[PDB]
């Protein structure tokens, strides 16, 4: 809605979608936060009720089973909390507290059960949400998710050593890192349980599927940095200003153009990926299943765009 944060293409071409389960989603999530004691009451209130953070997921994973959606939103809520601890350990120098948390998250990620009632709340909460996401598809999917999140936490570690030492990463260095601390591939994985199917490595690694999955995440990551730029360390504008010596009203234009480019590139590959889907329906049953899944996944990749865009303006 602000002029400098406005994207006419999103407004004209990416209608908001809202999952039917959204009302209960907020409730069950705020309830869960209290259950697991991951956050003070006041903060829970403003997270799920005040700023309705579960709406982010509710405009994203359309067609997801209610229980799958709930699991996702819990994870995302936990994520929020972890993101707050990370930030806190940083402005405290709690490198010991942080390192041990890091080691434990790695541990829990591989064996969630053993950690459901672990002393550290953040750890037990995480382990519950992970354990729940692990109950929808084959262990191969579960294994891929862990392999992806292991990297995410390591990325969060490097960002820790970046923001203490006060190291502003190179332009490309950050871009690579953000794909990780933003958990691009976790979200991409979570599309699959939503559509009730683990895509074969072949299907999900098709140039169009993977490029579409990527642009969706880039847009979300870079629009995030655009909104938060004037505020200010980690941000695409900050990296541009520091290493390309760009100015604010310059780095703001560059990030903005890069965001706009994600939209129009996605429009292009989106079409490639839906062609791909059409082709997957060979006539067989398994084929029609693979076609619908990819299609629902591309649709949610498209939904991320409006979900993230409109979330920021509310």
């Amino acid at each position: 809605v602000p002029p400098s944060l406005r994207l006419p293409v999103i407004e004209a071409a990416f209608p908001r979608q809202l999952h039917p389960y959204w009302p209960k989603l907020q409730e069950t999530t705020r309830t869960w936060l209290l259950e697991k004691r991951l956050m003070p009451a006041d903060k829970v209130e403003e997270y799920a009720d005040g700023l309705c953070y579960t709406d982010l997921m509710a405009g994203y994973y359309l067609g997801a089973p209610d229980e799958v959606l709930q699991a996702i939103a819990d994870y995302s809520a936990w994520f929020f909390v972890w993101d707050d601890r990370h930030d806190r350990d940083i402005v405290h120098g709690r490198a010991g507290a942080w390192r041990r948390l890091r080691g434990l998250l790695h541990t829990a990620l591989d064996s969630p059960g053993d950690h459901l009632h672990h002393e550290d709340t953040l750890v037990a909460g995480f382990a519950d949400s992970v354990r729940r996401l692990y109950a929808f598809l084959p262990a191969t999917w579960n294994a891929r998710f862990a392999r992806h999140f292991h990297t995410v936490i390591e990325a969060y570690d490097r960002e820790f050593h970046n923001r203490t030492r006060g190291i502003v990463p190179g332009v490309e260095e950050y871009l690579e890192l953000r794909r990780l601390t933003f958990a691009h591939w976790i979200w991409t994985d979570l599309l699959e349980p939503s559509s009730g199917c683990e895509l074969p490595d072949a299907v999900r690694k098709h140039p169009a599927y993977r490029r579409a999955a990527l642009l969706s995440q880039e847009f979300a990551a870079w629009y995030n940095d655009l909104c938060s730029l004037p505020k200010e360390v980690h941000n695409l504008g900050i990296s541009l200003i520091t290493h390309h010596s760009l100015t604010l009203e310059e780095a703001i234009g560059e990030v903005r153009r890069r965001v706009e480019e994600c939209i129009t590139e996605f429009l292009a590959v989106e079409r490639d990926a839906l062609r791909f889907a059409d082709e997957l329906a060979d006539g067989t049953v398994r084929g029609k299943e693979l076609s619908g899944a990819v299609r629902a996944n591309v649709g949610n990749m498209r939904n991320w765009f409006s979900s993230v865009y409109w979330f920021h303006h509310e």
